[PDB]
């Protein structure tokens, strides 16, 4: 059941921490960040150049966040990885320590914050998202194994909750031909070679033989299935990562109680999206694409969803419309009660988002910071 005594499941759309000696079960909820760099060519969590990584995990709980998400690469995840990057005179204790061991440093030390870690293969490789959980040169089984070890590995740490995994599966072209060119992930279109429904069940039983108290987080794709897609005016204008609209009819076949549903949603500042002009109904539109996209996966079908990714430049240096965007979804994520998130990122570093963190790496972006608040509130 458990080699930490702690068992985390679902019931209903609420995720629990079971402590399986006392029997004691508390429902959780997740106020979290993203901090990136485990997946990067650095093989650590960035902003160690301008940090020390203890007084980064303190800032974080000092702003009542309770969950980190550690997006990884296989790289930083196989022993003797070295971290490019880091100021030691700022860092002493992760001298001589590899990509993993400060990855165990960091998940222990927020674990002694109560702060729960998700672990999220971001990345095969170490340079960018790949559309399937393979490549030519890394197959399926080689992804598997690698979630085995990191499984084997990490299922030891308490705070610890599941595995999010892949990084948003999506397509590199364009529907009718995405659906059927296999470059690209699928949902629901058949072929259990790219359709994310079908290898997220044959992925996740592979995690839960060695880590069953933990959780399997399972993203969207960008297409699903032309009949799916069809369905709705905004069917082929989703995210990477934020298509669940299969769900309902191509459900995942994994226990209820350890599955959790987990798109990621942007605003105007990653992509231009033709829903984001006023002329085709923004902001008001909102509600509807988000419940349609992702929100009636909660709300109509009762299975926990968590965004694992949403974030902005808020307007500092990016489309002024983001504040607009980021205030709106967090009123309809308090009106709906979807309290677990990750915001995107803690990082300034984000090219296309900015972070929490200014680019002095040290001081918050105050209003973009208090929006997100209300959500912890
Ligand atoms: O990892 C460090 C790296 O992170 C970047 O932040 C990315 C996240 O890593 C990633 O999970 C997510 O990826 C974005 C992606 O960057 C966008 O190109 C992509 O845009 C899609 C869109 O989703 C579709 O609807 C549209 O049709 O196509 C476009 C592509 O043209 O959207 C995905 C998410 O859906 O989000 C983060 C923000 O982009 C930082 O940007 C980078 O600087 C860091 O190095």
């Amino acid at each position: 059941q458990t080699p930490t005594g702690i068992y985390y499941e679902v019931r209903g759309d609420t995720i629990y921490m079971i402590n399986v000696t006392s029997g004691e079960e508390t429902p959780i909820h997740l106020f979290g960040v993203n901090w990136f760099g485990f997946e990067t060519p650095n093989h650590v969590v960035h902003g160690l150049w301008k940090r020390n990584w203890e007084d980064m995990l303190l800032q974080i709980k000092s702003l009542g966040f309770n969950a980190i998400r550690l997006p990884f690469c296989t790289e930083s995840v196989k022993p003797g990885t070295q971290p490019i990057g880091i100021d030691y005179s700022k860092n002493p204790d992760l001298r001589g320590l590899d990509s993993l061991q400060i990855m165990e440093k960091i998940i222990k030390k927020a674990g002694d914050l109560g702060i729960f870690v998700l672990l999220d293969y971001h990345r095969i490789g170490c340079t960018h998202i790949e559309p399937l959980w393979y490549t030519e040169d890394f197959s399926e089984e080689d992804f598997i194994n690698t979630w085995i070890e990191v499984a084997k590995r990490f299922g030891k740490y308490w705070n610890v909750i599941g595995a999010d995994l892949k990084n948003a599966p999506h397509s590199v072209t364009s529907p009718p031909a995405a659906y059927t060119d296999g470059t690209g992930a699928t949902w629901g279109m058949g072929n259990p070679a790219t359709d994310w429904n079908l290898a997220a069940e044959r992925i996740g039983k592979a995690i839960l033989k060695v880590a069953p108290h933990w959780l399997i987080f399972v993203e969207g794709t960008q297409f699903t299935n032309p009949k799916t897609d069809s369905s709705y005016k905004w069917g082929y204008n989703a995210w990477w990562g934020g298509n669940l609209m299969a769900v309902k009819d191509y459900p995942v076949n994994l226990p209820r109680n350890k599955l959790v549903y987990s798109p990621h949603v942007y605003g105007p500042d990653v992509y231009n999206q033709p829903y984001f002009g006023p002329a085709k109904g923004f902001p008001d539109n909102l509600p509807d694409i988000w419940y349609h996209h992702f929100g009636y996966v909660k709300l109509e079908l009762g299975y926990s969803v968590v965004i694992g990714e949403f974030g902005g430049k808020y307007g500092h240096g990016g489309d002024p419309r983001d504040v607009i965007w980021q205030n709106k979804l967090v009123d309809w994520m308090i009106e709906n009660k979807f309290c677990d998130f990750f915001y995107w990122s803690w990082n300034p570093d984000s090219g296309d988002t900015g972070g929490i963190l200014q680019d002095d790496w040290t001081t918050i972006w105050e209003d973009k910071y208090n929006n997100l608040k209300r959500l912890m509130d």
